[PDB]
């Protein structure tokens, strides 16, 4: 009876898919240990996910903590969030390595790293374990990420210098140079987080194969692109298995409110708004969506974070019959697979993203920052399940431009066919989850590949 360690990166984007995936292992007659390296204590992602609620819910997956390695010396002022969690990502190596010696070796099946985990196939190729990353992202960020260290060797500037000028990748939509991960935008040689961001980032292909949380028929190109020789030249990429979609006391009776007066909508007559585990709007950005939204007419239900007052004064009482704002953390997939939802604004996160296309929601663009603005150039354009709201990347989304882009989803022509292609790709995202369907039999073939290394 053989153990998967799962070794999530940080954030409920990273964690929530990896327990989803975990089920999956168990229900293939695999035990399943999750390895938990925590952040840095000043990281956002930082104790994010209730990990003792986690394991109370999964009693069958056992949960481990590394044992805490120092940081504060790298916590110096200033230093953006994410190159301190990178650093101290790769300070747990050795505690993961002593974790991974403690089992007795005979029953490790592989062992599975999160994105920005890739470090520690360093581990498992000592250990002679088989090493997959698990990437929480789309495929074609995958094939961005492996395409990137060519685009940046002959570059003696940031790709910032493109402006807009559109990216090229094998297997992508064309997407704004300024749309690529934000961080990633400057010279390598001149900013140590690109640096250490590319070179962790790229390593996702060094192990025994990548186990992609997508399905095939959403992103043929990107998934063909990854097997196709020219993609890395002079490499021959490992293999690739979509194997998704994985989809996961106040907050509590915040869900009992929300799905309770969903279920008292009409359907697809809800437009749900909620940005990802972390996003704020400014104080002055949620007055302005509160009035795009009133003026729309369009039923809502809005999970708000307070700023990091909020409504024009009579906003509640006035949208009261069509409309329900809550606090902070919503059920945001049974909301999303709600038959009364009919269109979600989000931040393009990839769960979320996913999430949405799932349930065959339509989607209203407002990235924020990772990999966001990317998904927004997939959704519009190559998905084609959602729209843009102008104004994401100047600092502030006029009242007009909300209202104008609700209603053209919700009630104009060009969103009903939104809506049609949504649900088409739906329809094949409970293909791919069928029994004995794409997602199963490239999970199956994955099973057979680290078993037989
Ligand atoms: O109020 C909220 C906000 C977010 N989420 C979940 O948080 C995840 C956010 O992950 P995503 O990859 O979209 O973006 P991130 O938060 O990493 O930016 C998703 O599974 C959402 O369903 C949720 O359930 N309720």
């Amino acid at each position: 009876q053989q153990t998967v360690i799962l070794y999530p990166s940080p954030g409920v984007g990273h964690i929530v898919p990896m327990v989803q995936l975990a089920k999956v292992f168990l229900r293939h007659g695999c035990d399943v240990t999750m390895v938990i390296a925590e952040p840095a204590a000043s990281s956002p992602d930082f104790r994010i996910v209730d990990l003792d609620r986690v394991a109370a819910s999964n009693p069958a997956i056992t949960f481990h903590v590394l044992p805490p390695v120092p940081y504060a010396d790298l916590a110096v002022p200033g230093k953006h969030h994410f190159l301190l969690t990178l650093q101290v990502l790769r300070r747990y190596n050795g505690e993961l390595e002593r974790f991974l010696r403690s089992v007795p070796r005979e029953r490790l099946h592989s062992l599975v790293v999160g994105m920005f985990c890739t470090d520690a196939v360093d581990v498992g190729a000592k250990l002679g374990v088989p090493v997959y990353t698990f990437f929480a992202s789309a495929a074609a960020t995958l094939a961005v990420v492996a395409q990137l260290p060519a685009l940046l060797s002959g570059r003696r500037a940031g790709l910032k210098e493109l402006g807009d000028t559109p990216l090229q990748f094998l297997g992508v939509p064309p997407f704004p140079a300024s749309h690529l991960v934000r961080e990633l935008l400057e010279h390598p040689d001149d900013d140590e987080l690109c640096k250490t961001m590319v070179d962790v980032w790229k390593r996702c292909t060094d192990g025994s194969g990548v186990l992609v949380n997508t399905f095939e028929s959403l992103e043929s190109p990107a998934v063909q692109a990854l097997r196709d020789p020219r993609c890395v030249p002079g490499r021959v990429l490992p293999p690739v298995y979509c194997v998704g979609p994985l989809i996961g006391e106040r907050a509590a009776e915040t869900r009992h409110e929300c799905l309770a007066w969903l279920d008292e909508q009409p359907e697809n007559s809800v437009v749900f708004l909620c940005f990802g585990s972390r996003c704020a709007h400014s104080a002055e950005q949620l007055r302005g969506i509160a009035v795009g939204l009133e003026r729309s007419g369009q039923r809502f239900l809005w999970s708000v974070r307070t700023p990091a007052a909020l409504f024009p004064e009579g906003f509640l009482q006035r949208t009261k019959d069509r409309g329900l704002v809550v606090r902070s953390w919503a059920p945001q997939v049974e909301v999303l697979r709600h038959p009364s939802t009919g269109a979600f604004m989000t931040h393009c996160g990839w769960n979320s993203t996913l999430e949405a296309i799932t349930a065959g929601v339509p989607m209203l663009c407002w990235p924020f920052y990772a990999e966001q603005l990317m998904n927004k150039v997939f959704v519009t354009e190559g998905m084609g399940v959602g729209v843009e709201m102008e104004g994401y990347t100047t600092g502030f989304i006029k009242s007009e431009e909300v209202e104008a882009k609700v209603r053209l989803v919700m009630e104009s022509e060009e969103g009903r066919h939104l809506r049609g292609r949504a649900v088409a790709l739906k329809n094949e995202a409970q293909a791919a989850l069928r029994d004995d369907g794409p997602s199963e039999t490239s999970f199956a073939r994955f099973l057979f590949d680290a078993k037989n290394l």
